[PDB]
């Protein structure tokens, strides 16, 4: 293995030779240890609080979960109790047969990827664009720099020769350069996945890929019209550490279908940089803090550009194998078999593949399967023996399904069905709200002025406004925030880094007139397109469901925060100052 780590791995050592040795008492058991160097402590075991969603949001100052948030461990302690525990583990080989069945399935799936798209390499300019756009920061100004992309081009010199000397992934300028680097040689080899929308609805049948939480909820309803068994959402236990060998190899047979130059660099990094890694990992010491330098030849890299497109692709295939046991397709015999027969494996999947892969709702390691029946349920040999044990369960226990699509979990949402007063469904997503409420109260990173911090305040308050709006406390609050924020404040920082977030609520733009464009006019599935002309008649779940999911509405110290609120929305304007402020209250049924 040295052969592929040694010159990046001979970097870092040289690089801090002043304090480089090797720590004989290190915790790595499945992982590959080769030394430490000193660093300053990164993150704290607490976070900084959102003033302004804290002080218009009182009632949640005694909630369990909001109090359980405004923690999380980044320091170099608690990154090392969450690795033991998932990371540090070694997954079983599946066995000749399934190994088998996986090679076909992930051909067969390629070549169904591939039938419209051509891979292509993505380029500095698409790199530059997204980490402007992103940012509008030390990695602007090395996108900016020419000497930035002096050293990328000396990295992919280095990979085309079949060697690797900078590329590591973590758990100024110098080390700064040779990551952001690894990312933009990872883009330009493997971005074509995402910026060409490979695991698109349409491209992928399965994927969800650019579709946004709004449009979730109306696909899984579109699933449940399939005949067919109970909606299944199994999780997996730590699906990135599930990945083995045999599924990078199956993943990798994407190279098939692209142009010289570019198969030359995706093999690069799938061989020296997926196959092949070098982790940079922040451990505790008696002595203070060190950087352990550990490598394996399996598992998935969590930050990575492939990694959400290829935990697509693998679990779209696992589904697949899942659905052919539980319709007799594969046997326990047949799992075994290091002779199996491909002919009853590609029948099936040239005549129902395609059938099958319309049944599922797929974002990485979340799924959604509605089978033909349910013997699915019990149908486990080939999910366990690939390596994706489901999470908290016995691993012969037979899974439970949904007999009602709004009850199915996917993406930490589930979705309800809403009927507005004139009469048009809505199918809307949803959370219990402590999760919703507890990250608003969060402001990431210290150091924040009110400006920048009510500023990111007003942006939760415009996400509730369109994904959340059914829910009488977040429309609310939303509305007292708005209220406390100056108009023409811009909302400054993300609420969220999910790739189902198209941040529409990031603009000074009436949120009313945003809801309309997401809700009514480039919603597919609102087929009449009269507007909402009012918040009035933009619906709330029924209040029994609001408080299925959460709500405090029907408690005292909610009618009195409810009634209190416009004092609450004064002392927060003016702590703000003498700045322009639009009252929203009035926008709802008690103001
Ligand atoms: O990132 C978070 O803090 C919580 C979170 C999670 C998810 C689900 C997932 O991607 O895993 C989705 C969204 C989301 C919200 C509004 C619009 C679009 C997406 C937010
Ligand atoms: O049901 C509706 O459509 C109208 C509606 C709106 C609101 C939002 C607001 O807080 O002003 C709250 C409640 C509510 C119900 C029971 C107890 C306490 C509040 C009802
Ligand atoms: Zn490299
Ligand atoms: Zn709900």
């Amino acid at each position: 293995n040295m052969d592929v780590i040694g010159e990046r791995i001979k970097r870092i050592k040289e690089e801090h030779n002043s304090t480089w040795h090797y720590d004989d008492e290190n915790p790595y058991k499945t992982w590959a240890y080769h030394g430490s160097y000193e660093v300053k402590a990164t993150g704290s075991a607490s976070s900084m609080i959102n003033g302004v969603v804290k002080l218009l949001t009182k009632p949640w100052d005694v909630v369990p979960m909001v109090t359980q948030m405004a923690m999380t461990d980044t320091t170099p302690f608690g990154q090392q109790r969450v690795f033991k525990e998932k990371v540090d583990t070694r997954t079983p080989r599946p066995l000749p047969g399934t190994r088998k069945v996986m090679e076909i399935t992930a051909e067969w799936l390629w070549r169904t990827l591939g039938r419209n798209k051509r891979p292509r390499l993505c380029t500095r300019e698409e790199f530059t664009k997204k980490v402007r756009t992103n940012a509008a920061d030390s990695a602007k100004a090395a996108v900016e720099d020419e000497e930035f992309w002096k050293l990328v081009d000396r990295e992919r010199e280095l990979h085309k020769l079949g060697k690797c000397g900078s590329c590591v992934y973590n758990m100024s300028r110098a080390i700064w350069y040779m990551w952001l680097g690894v990312r933009y040689l990872e883009f330009e080899a493997l971005g074509f996945l995402n910026e060409d929308h490979w695991f698109s609805r349409e491209n992928s049948y399965s994927g969800v890929e650019g579709e946004g939480l709004h449009k979730l909820g109306y696909i899984l309803r579109d699933i449940s019209k399939i005949p067919g068994g109970a909606m299944y959402a199994d999780d997996t236990a730590g699906w990135d550490t599930r990945i083995t060998e045999d599924d990078l190899h199956n993943e990798e047979k994407i190279i098939q279908q692209m142009d010289p130059e570019h198969r030359q660099l995706a093999n690069a990094i799938f061989k020296l940089t997926y196959q092949n890694k070098v982790v940079k990992v922040q451990r505790p010491t008696p002595t203070g803090t060190v950087m352990d330098i550990i490598s394996r030849k399996d598992q998935r890299g969590s930050g990575q550009v492939g990694t959400y497109g290829l935990n697509t692709f693998t679990n779209m295939e696992a589904q697949l194998v899942r659905q052919m046991e539980g319709e007799g397709v594969l046997t326990k015999a047949d799992l075994e078999n290091p002779h199996l027969l491909e002919k009853k494996i590609t029948q099936w999947l040239e005549t129902k593949g395609v059938e099958r892969l319309k049944r599922m709702a797929i974002s990485g390691d979340d799924c959604v399967v509605k089978p033909i029946d349910d013997r699915f349920a019990n149908a486990l040999l080939a999910l366990n023996d690939m390596g994706k044990v489901r999470k908290d369960i016995p691993q012969w226990q037979p899974s439970k399904g949904w007999h009602d699509w709004q009850q199915v979990p996917f993406c930490s949402h589930h979705f309800h069905e809403l009927i507005m007063k004139d009469g048009r469904k809505l199918v809307v997503p949803c959370r219990p709200q402590d999760e919703l409420i507890g990250r608003a109260r969060i402001s990431q990173g210290a150091g924040w002025s009110l400006r920048e911090t009510a500023c990111l305040g007003k942006a939760y308050a415009q996400m509730w406004s369109l994904m959340y709006f059914h829910r009488r406390d977040l429309r609310l609050a939303s509305n007292a925030i708005c209220s406390a924020v100056p108009v023409h404040w811009v909302p400054t920082s993300r609420t969220t880094w999910s790739i189902h977030a198209h941040h529409q609520w990031m603009t000074t733009e009436d949120m009313l007139t945003v809801w309309n464009r997401v809700w009514i006019e480039e919603n597919p599935w609102m087929e009449d397109k009269t507007p909402v002309t009012t918040w009035e008649n933009v619906p709330y779940l029924g209040k029994r469901e609001d408080q299925w999911c959460g709500s405090l509405i029907g408690l005292t110290s909610r009618a009195t925060w409810a009634q209190n609120i416009p004092t609450a929305i004064q002392q927060v304007r003016s702590l703000i100052g003498n700045e322009e402020f639009l009252d929203y209250m009035p926008s709802m049924k008690r103001f």
